[PDB]
């Protein structure tokens, strides 16, 4: 499914590709920078696992490299797949929304740190809000 990923706590902002960097922003141009294909997890086909593919750069996925995020072309490896697969879980700040738990670092979640996208431990209530997104498809 093609989706937009809206920040729970900054609801005018969306996860977007910015010349292969990853950030949240409002007023996203081109609009396809903010559009993603949620596909079955590259590292696991089971229920709830997803990989997040860029719409305007097919074959490119949100991939964490340690705790940073990049939009990277799939090199076919299991390690890439694991760094690019997330469990979609009920929102940490509000279960009606969505959070993205890392497949290979299960205590870490996708979160925006200000405008940047990171894979962090989620300790505080603000961390939970930074790690919660509305999936709009």
């Amino acid at each position: 499914a093609i989706a937009k990923l809206q920040s729970y706590n900054y609801s005018h902002m969306y996860i977007r590709n910015a010349n292969f960097d990853v950030r949240i922003d409002d007023n996203v141009t081109p609009e396809t920078d903010a559009q993603w294909v949620l596909v079955p997890g590259l590292a696991n086909s089971g229920e709830g696992y997803v990989s997040i593919q860029s719409v305007d750069h097919l074959g490119y996925y949100l991939r964490h490299w340690n705790y940073d995020f990049r939009l990277e072309k799939n090199d076919g490896t299991r390690i890439f797949a694991e760094d690019a697969t997330f469990k979609m879980v009920p929102g940490l700040a509000d279960p009606s929304y969505t959070s993205f738990q890392s497949y290979n670092y299960p205590t870490r979640y996708i979160r925006h740190y200000n405008y940047l996208l990171r894979l962090d431990e989620i300790v505080t209530a603000l961390d939970r809000e930074d790690a919660t997104f509305r999936v709009i498809d």
